[PDB]
């Protein structure tokens, strides 16, 4: 069954359908719009696609249904077995794709996540690459983000464009599996690096210090990072809204766990990050921004 | 008993004496020199005080000696008991300074200390600043530490074209201890990302990643740290060498930790942190640079 044409031309072999509007999805899926690529969205919650509908943008009512209109579809959910239900639950984008289809998963999950869905896909002729990303929302929205692939290079090189409308520095990582292995890297660095930053401002507050004075100390040599970039401002605003969500972390530092224990290696810094995140989700406060551990 | 004159002259009441020339101490006291503050040296090991006194600095045989021919005594030695030995010991600074001598303490220790510091040093008529730094031993070099002061408001004018010689950014924190304090919530930020950097790092290897494109996606947003900006590069290469001794940031730890007791919180992080460089010391590592933590 064949369909009428949409926003992009079908002889480009690039028109982009994108799943999982979310803090991240919303603005990445604007930039492939502003680029000329995007043609279709699904989202779970419909409402949420409404300022695309209001762009032009086709609103799929399933995976499947805007998989069997695009060349590429980009997938932005929370986590793994969101991606499964997807790409292939019953109404899935295997039971729309046509072979040739390229399955990019921007999410994070892990190198084992990538391998089973880049398996799974093969089976039906659709090709997949992960592509996970750093910089945040405040990335995602300026367009900046650095994107960590794993999958065939060819792909990566054909992608490149698309890549681009979204992200600033693109690193072609590896075969699949290697973009999410450059994304549990990543998260080892950012959940530290964020509890180091809401444990020196406990100590501050507690030795009674000038919130202004500690934020420009911190934000220097050698104190310095993109979480107190991203979030000190918020923070001491008493914002404690995502950003990123606590929950996410949790997700991301448990995979962590996984391949750490898989290969041998100790890291006690990421479990105890590990478990001062899933206290965090315990808590109640999972859907807060990973900035708020500590003053939730 | 007065003196010959030196290289400063006594009218200024800018007069410099420097204690402690060792990896943070020689740069800054070199930068001192290169802007007409420095005077004198003293350093434990005469080796050290060689290149000074290439210059005509003058060489004191003892921090009295030195104390006695200066304004402004700046220590940059390891831990508290060290500036103890230097300010009070039998031929230490007390006993050849004059009422009105200044003494500003750079290295790192705590509030508590610094304000024994200033409570000793008052007996005889002496002031006292406590402005520890950050920036590392590249900070050093190129002059552009960020320094943290604690002290009399008037005196952190008066001694502003000093500071200024060494640093970039000064920041007046508050009263006596106020700029210790600071600097340990700084470490608490340092030594977490420092783990971050490690477990990272320790994570990507187990991976199998390329190292080129590992640094070059942690090099950002906001993964990226001043642990990372200072230090990836050498301990890419296996230049373990400080750097920022890990015995150092143990002793700084330390203190963070009584400071957290005192005041009822909890840093967890710090902890951990506090046991790991501990046992990097114990295990022999402890004047390795703190990037060493995990591949020594
Ligand atoms: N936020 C950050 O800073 C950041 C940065 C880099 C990477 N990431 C990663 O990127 C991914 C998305 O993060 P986010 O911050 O955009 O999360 P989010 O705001 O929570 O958005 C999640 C999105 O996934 C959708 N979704 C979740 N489960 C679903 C399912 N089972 N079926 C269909 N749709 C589903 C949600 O739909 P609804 O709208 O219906 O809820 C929403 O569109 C996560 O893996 C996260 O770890 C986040
Ligand atoms: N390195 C960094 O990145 C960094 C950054 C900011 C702050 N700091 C802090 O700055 C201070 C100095 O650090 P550093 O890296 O310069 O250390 P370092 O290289 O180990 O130098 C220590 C200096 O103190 C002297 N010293 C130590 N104990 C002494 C004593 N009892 N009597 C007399 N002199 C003594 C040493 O003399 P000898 O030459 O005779 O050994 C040397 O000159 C430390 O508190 C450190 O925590 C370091």
């Amino acid at each position: 069954h064949h369909h009428s044409s949409g926003l992009v031309p079908r002889g480009s072999h690039m028109r982009v359908g994108f799943i999982g509007l979310g803090i991240m999805g919303g603005p990445m899926a604007t930039h492939l719009l502003k680029a000329g690529f995007l043609a279709a969205v699904y989202n779970r919650t419909r409402e949420k696609t409404k300022p695309f509908a209001e762009a032009g943008v086709y609103v799929a009512e399933s995976p499947a249904d805007l998989a069997k209109r695009v060349d590429v579809v980009i997938v932005m959910v929370s986590d793994a077995p969101d991606v499964e239900q997807v790409l292939f639950g019953p109404s899935g984008v295997v039971e729309g794709a046509r072979p040739g289809l390229i399955v990019v998963d921007m999410s994070t999950n892990s190198p084992d996540w990538a391998r089973k869905f880049a398996e799974r896909l093969a089976q039906y002729g659709i090709e997949f690459l992960d592509a996970p990303v750093t910089g945040g929302q405040k990335g995602a929205i300026e367009g900046t983000l650095t994107i960590m692939v794993g999958g065939k290079e060819e792909l990566f090189h054909r992608l490149l464009p698309i890549f681009k409308a979204m992200g600033r520095d693109i690193v072609y990582m590896g075969p699949v599996g290697y973009g999410q292995a450059m994304k549990l890297v990543n998260q080892v660095v950012v959940a530290l690096n964020t509890v180091a930053m809401v444990e020196g401002l406990k100590l501050a507050k507690a030795l009674g210090l000038d919130m202004d004075k500690v934020a420009e100390v911190l934000t220097r040599g050698a104190a310095r990072s993109g979480a107190i970039e991203l979030y000190l401002p918020k923070l001491l605003k008493g914002d404690l809204s995502p950003g990123f969500k606590a929950e996410h972390l949790k997700k991301d530092l448990g995979y962590v766990l996984e391949e750490a224990r898989k290969r041998g290696v100790k890291l006690p810094g990421a479990e105890l990050a590990y478990e001062l995140y899933r206290k965090m989700v315990e808590d109640g406060a999972g859907s807060l921004g990973i900035h708020a551990l500590g003053f939730y």
